[PDB]
């Protein structure tokens, strides 16, 4: 798959997008990956943030459904106009397929000024799909189409960032160790249970229903570790307790200020559900995770959420992740390319035993 391999880039806290065409003559757009969401949306109309833009106009292949979607979101909104045509990715497989593509034709706070990329790629099942679950996102229309293998896989690297998505397949070149699995709960987001968190290795000791209130999330589009409020605050509690070298106010466990220099902060377990009853593993990562530069001197990159836990690029960028739909589950492995120093890298780590999983998703 060295075809696809660093596939992906981006600027930190913007994204990572794939080199996407659509439509005939093929026309080349910059397309965020988003394991969150999943709408094909792109720009169609000349903001002035935008590079390019679909020009439906342009494309013999090109087909009108003559339905509208609107998305509003916290906090913005895109709207559009739907169609298919035909879709590639240059750097994927040699395929070409007819899929649902969303015109965004009205947008508020979406696309990022100084961004270079001109649409979304929904990754997540048809159930989240606006306007509802009869839009065959596109990972099903090309699934069902040609006879690429019902998964992807995200290496997400980390002012230029870099990564490779995978489709249909894995390459071993891009983890070291083994791949250890997760059952996928349901298939609307890429939802997943976590079962215990060690912040240091010592327990929160929290109910873990709490870690997975109303849900826990793998999402490529979301910058940051989210953990609900409730654990959120004994996370931070914790988290604050095991710096004590150095002092920060509370605005900073949001985040608001920056460390600046020329081992105070504790490695983060997150341990999952496996594939086996009373079996689980753990996902560890450093602090050189969730301490995100802005623009040595870097941000706190956790914070709190009302929808559940968000796993992030804080958390995706420690691994190599491999979202293996045709099995209903998600692989987790220490990435080739994530960023350690001499004295910790992040791990995955198992087996484990843990008793009463299925208590910790929360109906
Ligand atoms: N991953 C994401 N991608 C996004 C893209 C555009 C606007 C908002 C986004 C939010 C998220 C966060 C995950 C989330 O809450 N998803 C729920 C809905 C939100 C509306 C769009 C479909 C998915």
């Amino acid at each position: 798959f060295v075809e696809m391999v660093d596939n992906l880039r981006g600027k930190s806290g913007q994204g990572y997008y794939v080199e996407m065409t659509v439509g005939s003559p093929p026309q080349t757009l910059n397309i965020l990956v988003d394991t969150g969401s999943s709408n094909f949306a792109v720009g169609a109309a000349p903001h002035p943030f935008l590079h390019r833009y679909y020009q439906r106009q342009l494309s013999s292949t090109y087909r009108d459904l003559r339905k509208g979607v609107y998305v509003p979101y916290t906090q913005g909104k895109w709207e559009g106009e739907l169609g298919t045509d035909l879709v590639s990715i240059p750097h994927g497989p040699n395929v070409t397929v007819r899929a649902n593509i969303a015109a965004i034709t009205e947008s508020d706070k979406f696309f990022i000024n100084g961004s270079n990329w001109e649409g979304i790629l929904g990754l997540a099942y048809a159930e989240i799909a606006r306007p509802d679950d009869s839009l065959e996102p596109f990972f099903d229309s090309l699934v069902k189409q040609t006879h690429v293998p019902n998964l992807f896989s995200l290496q997400l690297c980390g002012a230029s960032v870099g990564g490779s998505m995978i489709i249909g397949g894995i390459d071993h070149s891009l983890y070291t160790g083994s791949l250890w699995y997760t059952p996928i709960r349901r298939e609307w987001y890429y939802e997943v249970i976590i079962v215990r968190v060690e912040i240091n290795g010592q327990d929160l000791k929290m109910d873990c229903k709490e870690y997975n209130y109303d849900k826990s999330i793998v999402d490529s589009g979301t910058t940051n570790l989210r953990l609900p409020k409730k654990v959120f605050e004994a996370a931070v509690k914790s988290i604050k307790a095991a710096s004590s070298t150095e002092k920060f106010p509370d605005g900073f466990w949001l985040g608001e200020q920056l460390v600046c220099w020329q081992n105070i902060f504790p490695v983060i377990s997150l341990y999952l559900m496996g594939e086996v009853t009373n079996q689980s593993f753990r996902i560890t990562i450093l602090p050189q995770q969730y301490l995100r530069p802005v623009e040595d001197c870097y941000k706190f990159a956790i914070s709190q959420s009302s929808t559940g836990t968000v796993m992030g690029a804080v958390i995706m960028e420690g691994f190599y992740v491999v979202f293996d739909r045709a099995r209903k589950r998600i692989g987790f492995a220490v990435s080739a390319c994530h960023v350690h120093d001499e004295f910790r890298t992040a791990a995955v780590e198992g087996p484990f035993v843990t008793l009463d999983m299925e208590d910790c998703g929360y109906n």
